[PDB]
């Protein structure tokens, strides 16, 4: 089955651009990732850089998750990011989405051993 570590990879992973998400990015991305199967996935951001630099974060700065619990990690450099918002007349399962790249410092949750991303918190 796939993993919680793998599933991030699946969801929040998109090393190959080097970030030049056209408007119709998110569109395709959600879909192809399969963000938009059982429900249009409101929220989801996709991270361009190397799954190494995205996994080094984990030992990075410790700050608190949004939901309160104390795993989460907080990238020392800004990372290359698409944002995928679903439009306010987005119809399932003709999911919509805004495209919005930005270069940030990301804030993910891990778990496990290996201690890996698990869960994309917020950019900030
Ligand atoms: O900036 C953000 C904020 C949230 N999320 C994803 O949306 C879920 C609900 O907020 C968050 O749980 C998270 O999905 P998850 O990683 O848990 O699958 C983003 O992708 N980026």
């Amino acid at each position: 089955k796939e993993t919680a570590a793998a599933k991030f990879e699946r969801q929040h992973m998109d090393s190959s651009t080097s970030a030049a998400s056209s408007s119709n990015y998110c569109n395709q991305m959600m879909k192809s990732r399969n963000l938009t199967k059982d429900r249009c996935k409101p929220v989801n951001t996709f991270v361009h850089e190397s799954l190494a630099d995205v996994q080094a974060v984990c030992s990075q700065k410790n700050v608190a998750c949004k939901n309160g619990q104390t795993n989460c990690y907080q990238s020392y450099s800004t990372m290359s990011i698409t944002d995928c918002r679903e439009t306010g007349s987005s119809k399932y399962p003709n999911c919509a989405y805004k495209t919005t790249q930005a270069n940030k410092h990301i804030i993910v949750a891990c778990e496990g051993n290996p201690y890996v991303p698990v869960h994309f918190d917020a950019s900030v």
